[PDB]
């Protein structure tokens, strides 16, 4: 695709939301009411060549767990805010702070919460397994599910549009 | 007609087992469960509600867990431990003044199927027992705990020409 | 022929992990373990001891959890830790004076084949070990964990006649 | 035949956790904790492999009790968990060991796996591997992660051995 290289190019900072995209948008519930979360190991590794590349990320989340906050911290995910359901607000505070415009902004969503983003930002992707409303109104799909390495994929799209990858596959293999 | 049977909802009801979760049930060495819902499948069940339809969720298994789901949902009915469904469903058809014909239901399994066969829109999600999706008037694309629910409430919200609206929420 | 194989069933037969289980091991940091059942699996299970088929697990592992598992089914004999499967049905067999012919067994791996190889309706689900689908008399189109068991019951309840019946209280 | 002839001479088969051994998931609970998931095939392909006389290892970089646990279940002789680079590993092990490249098989599902499998005598993905490790090594699982890659993987060293009928034998009696 053309055009999602080419939006790919501007790219500084990389916004996630968290259920459906980082997981599979399954909830774990024990009957204590305590939850339990699943992530996806292609998506830690994605996301950390991503920073490391010079890409700035953050996770925009209607709901709030410490699980999240947990491994966000740990892939070094550098912004995170829990419990906004008015996500394009919480962006626009974020844009003003970082002084980013909307063209250097990639999303990735799943839901309508997520929609007035994507329909905004440079880089505004579904997941595979995303809302069809969703799907329609976004500049790409990713082929992975959430949960599922989607996140890995939209972390190469972007260094792959940036030039980037081959210098992340080149840590890992000795002829290129 | 799937679009006609759904203009007429006020009730839609769900199972909970294979429908709002994919089936599994989850046990701990001491006997305590967890349960798996689904995102998409709040989401649509919230903008169900919004929308003027009412909900409620009919069991033949008792949890916890399930009370605390349908709460944060704002699920107004709630029947657990309950195998007779059809027997449940009269009396809350009873004290809403409802007749079959305003009722939706999403089952997986054979107690959904007395209520999926006598009401007006009865749903059977994609992993139902065979039986129970070929005595359904319709059967989701999507599978129990994977939003069959949402693809249910869209139906819905469909038919009744108020899913523009919801979507409208998020296109402003 | 499978149909036929059924009719003579007497006695139903299921290992656990694989079958009905998805064949994945939850464990937890201080080592205890989750398992994960299926609720169309539980109401094929049900439907089956109703007809007057009795039922088994015989299983190379051992958990409280089977144990809670197999008392709410209503499953008659339980082993666990078994590492001689073919041992421990022999022994049931005089017990409770029945011919291999007159057994079901539904398995997933290597420990289970001299018991599929032996008895009247020996069967693999779809994710079982390729060499154990090869040498069992059928194979479950659904995977173990996910409704294979269920299959499995069906298959014996038509077999028996018995599966319209089973659905008709349901059709009342 | 490029695989089974690879598969001839291995003594060592090691393997990566996530990914491999499980479907890639992880489970955090809220106080921090974890659960893992391991596939019932692939413990038995596991037990058969090294009863035939071929031993086992695993490489991870994360670490973890559970791992810990499965491992010892299972027989599998040598593990290294917390580890980042994989080759640093493998080269002291051999060493140890006294094995070669050539014998070693490694079953991978990511980056951090390609230098070893780049490395060794039978360097193999499953299905569900990022697609560059599936591009780079000597073969691909049809099975995925946690669904009995493992199993295969296993069976393919035995086979390559002569060694699968004899396992299948113990239940043919
Ligand atoms: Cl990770
Ligand atoms: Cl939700
Ligand atoms: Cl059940
Ligand atoms: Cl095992
Ligand atoms: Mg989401
Ligand atoms: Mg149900
Ligand atoms: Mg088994
Ligand atoms: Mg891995």
């Amino acid at each position: 695709s053309q055009d999602l290289m080419q939006r790919g190019k501007a790219i500084k900072l990389a916004v996630f939301d968290v259920d459906g995209v980082l997981t599979d948008g399954r909830l774990y519930f024990m009957e204590d009411g305590s939850e339990i979360k699943t992530f996806n190991t292609l998506d830690g590794q994605g996301i950390k060549m991503l920073i490391a590349s010079g890409v700035t990320t953050a996770i925009i989340s209607g709901r709030k767990t410490a699980i999240v906050e947990r491994r966000a911290k740990s892939l070094g995910i550098e912004h995170l805010f829990q419990g906004r359901e008015d996500k394009l607000v919480v962006l626009d505070k974020l844009l003003a702070e970082l002084q980013l415009g909307y063209e250097q902004v990639a999303y990735l969503g799943d839901d309508l919460p997520d929609l007035p983003v994507i329909r905004r930002v440079g880089l505004g992707m579904a997941v595979a397994n995303a809302a069809s409303f969703v799907r329609e109104h976004a500049h790409g799909i990713t082929r992975a599910q959430g949960g599922e390495g989607a996140a890995r994929e939209f972390c190469e799209l972007i260094l792959s549009a940036q030039g980037n990858l081959e210098a992340a596959h080149s840590v890992y293999l000795e002829g290129h």
